[PDB]
RNA sequence: GCCCGGAUGAUCCUCAGUGGUCUGGGGUGCAGGCCUGUAGCUGUCUAGCGACAGAGUGGUUCAAUUCCACCUUUCGGGCGCC
């Protein structure tokens, strides 16, 4: 009976909720799974259930696949409810949420307040928010919003129900850049109690860098108007959480999210909800219908149980090394062709190196190294032509995913992001070289 | 070289994307998991990934327990769009959405047109045909109600961000009903320019029963409203589905709600939205912003070409059966103890005893029952006590949990839900003699 | 709410005090966790955890790990395989367990008076072998084993990996049936003389028209001349006429040892045995004749069966072999009759029957040997397909008349059994694809 | 779509086409995707399946089925533990490959000249006698395995389950170490006679301060008489001294086979051995000695970890082994200057460690048996303690000083060994952990 | 079992024919005076009355029983000499 040193391990987590240091071993990890699991009722051994929802399964491979886990999280009122019912699943979302709001501490946001994991994307994650902001601003009709070419996001917005206000980016040097003036002049034009919230966000893809978080929570606990941060990858940036750390500070961060895919290498499907104020990020909890899945819940745990805070340090760790490394293998790789590495200092996960030299109007220069790059089995990689025209949602966006209706040039995009080792940099330049001088013939 | 009978089974699916009617083994099933799986980037030997969004998995454990599944389904703008990232993914989408329309047909709905898999609750996922239903018709504020007593699909109308406009129902001998004239009334009095739509309810506890919805389904192709139909855990009884094949037959059914739980018995966390209109339904589709999880369209794949069509059906069989048996047997019991069965024809699933013997004021018996009821371990066996005030997201329910202001009796619940045994009634029956028994005392 | 785990400890609290199975089979969550609380009792397994030992546990695949469920310190010790080890105290008690759940097993099954018995992590082929090295030692000066024969390469073979030659006894025609010639037996028990044989070797379970051999006769006869007694009971202990029929040797002869195959008695993979006696202490003789340590891979494998099953689940699989070998046989007389043939009348094998293929020419069409590979190609698998005149050669030795048992058997046959876990589509699958595979020849 | 199955395949081609370990580790992706493409090659797991036998491959435990990759048939056949089984043909190229691989890194590991080899789910000891029980046929006059002396029960033991008479050649103190007797064992090769003699029995991979048996010297008086040699290899894989030192043998004199454990050299769970020769014929004779079919877990567990490993994977370890070998050294070389001991000279060995243990009083305080179980309780696994004078019974032979390889090594002593896969961390808790050891015995 | 094609799967049964709301040959059960009129199924709702759908899965096409793919079944052909 040593097994008191894996009783010993998950007393410890169970008190104070935090990451282990150093990750647990596979064995205590399943036997506390399983611990958890046996206390939900579906899996009482003297068990009948006479209800329309009693966790019945009819594969042995979904059970098992799941741990047995099968109640989901919350309760029909509150997706933070416990339910007698699942008592082992109410205590696992409760942890996991613990391990989640400690990692987001350690990572850049010591005063974060509360938050939690929700089974949605981040988009949808978002919608919530403005969901939940509707009832407490009946009159407003309009977001604010700094421009940026992804479709999650910018649906995210309509999805809700309200009129996007794309705000346009200033260009300074090579960067793309919230244009304070113009936000604050929108907020005056339109009035505060016309707007909804200011939606800013914090990780992208250069040339954008992420947005003037703390000047744009300023304006915002000025006029007494909701800010909510879009951070969906911004978790493995310290750069990044120290501006929502200080936003927070100097003026008004009412609610940030994150992507569970993107931060913590866990399948898509899941989001984190943080705030400063706990009230609020409770409501937000509220306005949730229904049970949720625990499945993102559970990798989470899984994962960071895993790694320990230590894991987690060292990746995060090796991803700003790696962003190095790839930073100056584009610049070398870049020499060569007579293109360069775009001056995007202020962006700390993506970089853009400029294909000028390829015309995409004689030839299909640029469209065509796209396909090349993917066909070559390199992912990520997102070239960026000029010009593009696209609508989303009604909307119609001038040269989409450039951020911005004229850029200057085409550029091709790669990041470091969490995960990513110095093989997949390699290859990627060893590839990209390879496309490259295949287009010159 | 035998695998070519495995081959012929796959083959056969991906041809006419219906459930197999007898089930697959665990080795067909398998190798179909991993053929997918590979076709993933993710998953490709000679990958590097420069991208934030790689599918990137630290957990071993994650990577097994999702069958190496990173990328969720869908793009940022279509939650049923291919992705070259992902196309094992994107595959398994479109098949496992195809076994589901097949069995929402062989359930009942024969002439249903379209229909997807959706990761979020049956509450959410009502939310999402609300959301969508108000790019529309934006002068809409109200949803109209036939009022049922259950926190999700209510809350649902108001994380839309609509007004709930409950109809009462009509007592007809012990049950209760929908208000044809109420329902008229309203839309008259309000005007339909002003209503949202219709959210009629099927699938309930007795004493209430399915919602006359061919009834209101001629209401709202009269007056041009949208009828939504919640079928939370209808799948299973071919009298729900009869009612929405019916209603969309004579009326307008724009939209109708399952959950996957209560109907293919998987973990809680998915749903499926089906309708008439095609157009109509791919429309809610695209209006989820970003990509979704995959872990609710995997579980019932794999449920699905588990069982068969053959084994579906079974199930559905037995569900019927052990309806009477448990209807029988609580005549019986109900018998010995001076209560009775309460009569509820109209309700497929659900029945209700009631418990007039016992006093919740004196002492609080009825109450009392409940947990003794819990505490020996029976799930979903529901006590209904006399008078039940509650408040939701503002609203006061009078005599909640009873449907109705005022119900004759305190009763208790019970239902024969999919994948029941007789051990479940037995044990049940048994357990709750002995708590009556001890309430005399 | 941590009282949900005490369903769970009242089941095996229950298992560790009486070691019985279960009657009713257990659920999946309380089996595994039961195993993860055993793994963890392994020093392999502790957190606290330094090795500069040569044999400590390690596991370079997490696969490999995962799926013996983190078990990999193998059963016993150096001297023992019956030994505690200080190193896995978990493994050892699995062992224990494994060991007592199949001791209950055996007797269920029909030997209420059987001693002791162990699992050992070899073949049945082995596991006779390991009977004989431990005959030995004790009857140094025998060479000879006696044995009622039976056409099976691997309990043949034991015999000479044993180191001792095989005296053949052939068998007896009795009817349709192959019976022990227990006139023969003595005949060479005389001849050769008690002292020089090691053993007699009798065999039970087996293909028709050969039939269990007279074990309560050749159990007299052992106590006569002061022969020990090994059976062969390699698939019999689904068999209650096997199993009883030992328990009767036991009680006017002497039977030293019987064993049995594991994958053949409980549907797990190839690979393990079970070793059985009356006298507790010559079984734990062969036992620590077992040098060094074994793997635990089998014990693991019946002891989740087992564990799943129950004595119930176990019982009602016994009861259905039974049902089906009923049936499987009505279905060879329907088929026999309609094409010339018959069901050869053995009764005293109940397990294996067989039918005739005499309207079958295989000196002219070849039409026996070609059936072979025809119920092969349409999937059907068991089938043993028996012609006159095969000759073999086994480790020097020739069989005449190979795969019948005798030299001469009348006609040439065709092999079915009813061995436990085989379902009605089995049969009629069988029937079907026999009806086609003999239309098929006519033409 | 489809062709993302070609990068795969290619990997597995080639796997089939050269039988050699894949250079770099293959991903669990592809690796799975293999398995499962030969488990669905066996009858059992056919789709079109009716089974009349009575080892058809039926599993009642998903479970169990799962665990094992759907393989359930185990190896071989009857009569060859080497012939194809038609109703496995899965898991018999499974069993083929794994073979491969395992010769493949058997020559890698040091002995090139290696000419065949096979994997045997037995442990080493047992393989041992298997080896023994095939030489009997060949020497049917003999008696006698004539074996250096090593304290460790189960190759002790292997020879006589296998029915021969153990000659215990006592060892020779040459420095601190203890080697093998080369004028003892002529002695008696003469005074016994070669024809009495089965074979010689040596050791290469042993503890501290015994180091490897002479296997060139050996290996020519084995020449010269005509007398087989069979040497225990049990964890030697993972030694390149080891490894060359049998390639030496056989270069220069004769080595009939040699035998090695799996899981000491593997990093599997236990109960797997390799028998490896140098003639094709004899390895053979050897494979065919067993009798009927026999687990292929372990085969598959060498199978799943080598294919993850790689060559490389391989090679990686092996070199830090050595590496640790070097460090795990100048630690206890530190650890002893702090405590008055020493570290014995055994360059020979370049595995185990020895450290003196004089300055503990065991017949005053019993210092060096209550540091045996002290190391124990504070969870340091592999850490042998030898005292002077331990008697031990083993089989009838008594043993005088057991544990140390002699009777009357000059002192008590500690020992410790870098197997493959030992970490850093491992020789840290250890060093750490008996400083803490030895303070607390001082008061 | 895998491969190759001829038919077949459910409008009283069987044969024959054929892209047009099926047309013949024969036979059978019930009704009426050889003739003429009708002749079964299953699934869902229903107390019942009765009503509502389905003739293998889909695809072509203004329209298919009648074409084309596949599946169910049944017949024939070749593969099978551990
Ligand atoms: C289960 C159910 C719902 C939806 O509940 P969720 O937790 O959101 O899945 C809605 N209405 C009724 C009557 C239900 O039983
Ligand atoms: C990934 C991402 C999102 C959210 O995408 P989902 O698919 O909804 O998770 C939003 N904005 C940016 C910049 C992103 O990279
Ligand atoms: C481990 C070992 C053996 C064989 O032991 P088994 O448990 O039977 O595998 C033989 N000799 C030595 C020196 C050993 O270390
Ligand atoms: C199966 C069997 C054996 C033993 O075969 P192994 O493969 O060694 O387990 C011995 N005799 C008979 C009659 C058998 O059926």
């Amino acid at each position: 009976e040593a097994r008191r040193s894996h009783e010993h391990l998950i007393r410890l987590l169970l008190e104070k909720g935090k990451c282990p240091e150093n990750g647990w071993d596979e064995s205590t990890l399943e036997l506390f799974l399983h611990e958890l699991a046996i206390m939900d009722s579906n899996n009482f051994l003297g068990n009948c259930g006479v209800g329309e929802r009693e966790g019945r399964v009819a594969s042995a491979l979904v059970a098992r696949r799941h741990y047995r886990f099968i109640h989901g999280i919350g309760r029909s009122g509150d997706i933070s409810a416990v339910q007698p019912k699942a008592a082992g699943s109410s205590l696992l979302n409760k942890i996991t949420n613990s391990l989640v709001l400690d990692i987001i501490k350690l990572a850049g946001v010591h005063t974060v307040a509360n938050c939690f994991v929700v089974p949605m994307a981040t988009g949808m994650s978002l919608t919530l928010c403005f969901l939940t902001l509707r009832h407490k601003r009946p009159k407003a009709k309009y977001i604010i919003w700094p421009r940026i070419d992804q479709k999650s996001c910018f649906k995210s917005m309509i999805t809700a129900g309200f009129e996007p206000v794309v705000i346009e980016n200033v260009l300074e040097g090579d960067e793309l850049r919230t244009d304070l003036k113009a936000v604050e002049a929108k907020v005056q034009e339109l009035g505060p109690d016309c707007i909804l919230c200011i939606h800013s966000t914090t990780s992208c893809f250069a040339p954008r860098v992420p947005d003037r978080l703390e000047e744009l929570a300023v304006i915002c606990a000025n006029y007494d108007i909701p800010h909510i941060v879009n951070n969906a990858y911004g978790v493995q940036s310290s750069k990044c959480m120290h501006l929502i750390q200080q936003g927070a500070r100097v003026g008004r961060i009412d609610a940030f999210v994150q992507s569970l895919d993107k931060n913590f290498m866990v399948p898509v499907g899941g989001a984190i909800i943080a705030g400063f104020n706990d009230s609020f990020i409770q409501e937000i909890s509220k306005m949730y219908p229904g049970r949720a899945s625990a499945s993102p819940s559970l990798d989470v745990l899984i994962t960071l149980l895993s790694l320990g805070s230590n894991g987690y340090k060292k990746l995060l760790k090796e991803r700003k090394e790696m962003f190095s490394y790839l930073s100056n293998q584009i610049k070398k790789l870049s020499e060569a062709y007579n293109e360069r590495l775009l001056h995007t200092p202020h962006n700390p996960i993506s970089l853009a190196m400029t294909l000028k030299t390829l015309d995409e109007h004689r030839d299909k220069a640029v469209t065509q190294l796209g396909s090349m790059l993917f066909t070559r089995q390199v992912s990520g990689a997102r070239v960026v032509p000029l010009g593009s025209m696209q609508t989303v949602s009604g909307y119609t966006f001038r040269g989409f995913m450039s951020h911005t209706n004229n850029y200057p040039c085409a550029y091709l995009n790669a990041a470091s992001a969490i995960g990513m080792k110095m093989q997949d940099v390699d290859l990627f330049i060893k590839r990209l070289d390879r496309c490259l001088k295949a287009v010159r013939k």
